[PDB]
């Protein structure tokens, strides 16, 4: 169903992020390509989280979360937090170590989004990793950017 | 201000779209990288549109809009609808001709988003162009994907 729509979405390239939240010692991470900048003043970002995602209840309960932007070569991290377990992968400080960047947000709002919820975060803290190319998703697969030396 | 935050956002790669709407005799197009898939059932997409954008009131009044996903080689189209005019660039049938895909949406819902407005569209029609690599934006510049892979 929705073949044409899905194909259109498969034609929108995007970076790959890992959204994480923790309540006490209960921490959950979730891979997401549906992420976008929203505002500068105040600093806001938005993302789509499935209504059936185990992350949602934890994120809403915590009232805060982090967003890590994955770099080239981090396919294993993306797969792991997408529900396909990988060895040696674990969140550190509530985020992904070695990512291009990390945004620590407090929950700003939750709006209806069909089978997903629109999650808006107010960025309170930012962490930047080393520079370099990003992990990209396009046409149902991980891709690389032309970024020669 | 917000240097680290802006740098983090510059590290999220994305495709490039042109959002357009027509109200009466007024039609406007606007380049946007803040786009994301939102739901399958119903088929929804989300966009962040500047509260300063001339396109916003036209889109609100029309109750409908289009989203064109730009392909590699359409940098001039992106620049044009970003406010930097280019000779001969224009919308055709309310969208960008030769794009990778076009989504014709009914305005589903709107939400506050700081200095931007969250725009949710319900996809009613899909136009798919010929296959090929996309126009990508990353680190304050247009990039290309290593394609195929």
């Amino acid at each position: 169903m929705k073949e044409a729509f899905k194909e259109a979405l498969a034609r929108f390239a995007s970076g790959v992020t890992v959204v994480a939240a923790r309540l006490g010692e209960e921490e959950r991470g979730m891979t997401a390509t549906a992420f976008m900048s929203l505002s500068l003043e105040p600093p806001l970002v938005a993302l789509a989280v499935s209504e059936r995602a185990k992350l949602l209840p934890v994120l809403e309960g915590a009232g805060a979360f982090t967003v890590s932007l994955l770099r080239e070569g981090q396919e294993a991290v993306s797969e792991h937090f997408a529900g396909r377990p990988k060895e040696g992968i674990a969140l550190e400080e509530g985020r992904v170590k070695g990512a291009l960047a990390v945004l620590r947000c407090r929950l700003h709002a939750l709006y209806p989004g069909g089978d997903h919820r629109i999650v808006v975060g107010l960025v309170e803290e930012v962490e930047l990793g080393e520079g370099g190319p990003p992990l990209v998703y396009f046409q149902r697969g991980y891709r690389r950017l032309v970024w020669p030396s």
